[PDB]
């Protein structure tokens, strides 16, 4: 589970996830 405040893919350690917008939460 890594739906956290992401600034990019580098904040998503979950394989297959994406960061929609720098500042938002990561999405699968």
């Amino acid at each position: 589970s890594c739906a956290r405040g992401c600034g990019g893919d580098s904040d998503c350690p979950c394989p297959g996830w994406h960061c929609p917008s720098p500042g938002g939460r990561c999405e699968p």
